[PDB]
């Protein structure tokens, strides 16, 4: 009954392993190197947490040394771990092929040393496999759960944020192609979450550094922006509360009716200039400290993009999502509150 999450350093891998831990589960994390899989079981303090060193999920073979040790002990898997890096150099390098090497090498582990064990994947693909990049301001278009962004290999390097939804993309096609290929030889049943920008405060005080995670970094960039900087008052894109996100992926695994599925999570369309009320209105003795309070926003106008459609996610789930206001909110709270500012 043991539970292998890949990536256990990342703001929302440390989310779920609160979760996890919650319901008394014992989880074994992987991490890049020995530094951080110290770092980690001090801020858990936790007997059940174990950690193995995964430095580059990429390398040949990469997960197959944890499932020669503790093969027999993981009944369930959540695949966690793809780059994140809005300013990568290297876009095959750095983005795509991880993305796809990373969740082929785990895949190909399980068919290798546990094909029987293994009873459920939960992978953390992305609401970048589901839109369509340039058509985000795009009303006339409805995203649900088997929506796909159509990019293809040839026009995927077109930018960075055309690269690294390409690579979430393509790793969940490798995923699936996986287990229709052989279904009939390994047990695990697949299950897929998709995110929008995901925003909430760091699992651990002490992680608010100088430079967050990279979406959260889009929150705390503009708390710390001069006052009179250009904040871009139209649509931007979807939200969901980390929180959320963290409940998702182990009700994963546990629900019956999660299997095969693909869960949308969006909760709320914004702009920059929406996140920035949050500061003036929740803080108003701070006002002065950041940018300033403008309500003539897209969102506030009835402007929201695309259309999401995931009413069958959100029945599925059974729980409610987050609402914006709060979600920015407690990300502002925790980072100022670190600070003393408040
Ligand atoms: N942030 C969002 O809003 C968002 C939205 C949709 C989906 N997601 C997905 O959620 C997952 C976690 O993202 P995050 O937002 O938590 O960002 P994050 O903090 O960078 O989490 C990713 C974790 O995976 C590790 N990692 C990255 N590349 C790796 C590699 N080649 N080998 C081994 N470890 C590697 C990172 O370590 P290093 O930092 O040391 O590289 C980091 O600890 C990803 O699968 C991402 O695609 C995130």
């Amino acid at each position: 009954m043991s539970v292998l999450i890949s990536g256990a350093y990342g703001y929302i891998a440390k989310h779920i392993v609160r979760v996890l831990l919650e319901q008394n589960y014992k989880v074994i994390g992987t991490v890049r190197s020995q530094d951080k899989a110290d770092k980690l079981l001090k801020q858990y303090n936790n007997p059940n947490l174990s950690y193995e060193i995964v430095p580059e999920i990429a390398n040949l073979d990469a997960f197959d040394d944890i499932f020669k040790k503790h093969g027999k002990e993981i009944k369930y898997v959540i695949h966690a771990a793809s780059p994140v890096n809005f300013g990568a150099k290297d876009l095959e390098k750095d983005l795509v092929i991880p993305a796809i090497n990373g969740t082929k090498n785990m895949f190909e582990a399980i068919k290798k040393y546990a094909p029987d064990t293994v009873e459920r994947v939960v992978m953390t693909a992305s609401y970048a496999s589901i839109m369509t990049p340039h058509r985000q301001n795009d009303p006339t278009l409805t995203l649900d759960e088997e929506t796909w962004n159509p990019v293809t290999e040839e026009n995927a390097y077109e930018n960075v944020k055309t690269a690294y939804c390409a690579s979430k993309t393509f790793a969940e096609k490798e995923a699936w192609k996986f287990v229709k290929e052989n279904s009939d030889a390994v047990k695990f049943k697949l299950t897929t979450i998709h995110p929008s920008f995901v925003f909430g405060p760091q699992n651990f005080d002490e992680d608010v550094t100088k430079k967050l995670n990279e979406t959260c970094e889009i929150i705390n960039g503009l708390l710390h922006a001069p006052f009179d900087t250009k904040v871009e008052k139209t649509h931007f894109s979807q939200f969901i509360d980390v929180r959320d996100v963290a409940k998702t992926h182990v009700l994963g695994f546990q629900k019956d009716e999660l299997i095969n599925q693909r869960l949308l999570l969006c909760n709320g369309a914004f702009s920059q200039q929406d996140i920035v009320n949050v500061f003036n209105e929740d803080f108003p003795e701070l006002k002065g400290q950041f940018p300033p309070e403008d309500k003539d926003t897209d969102l506030n106008k009835g402007v929201t993009g695309c259309k999401i459609d995931n009413e069958k996610t959100k029945k599925l789930l059974a729980f409610e999502f987050t609402p914006f206001h709060k979600t920015i909110h407690d990300t502002v709270y925790q980072i100022l509150h670190k600070e003393g500012r408040v």
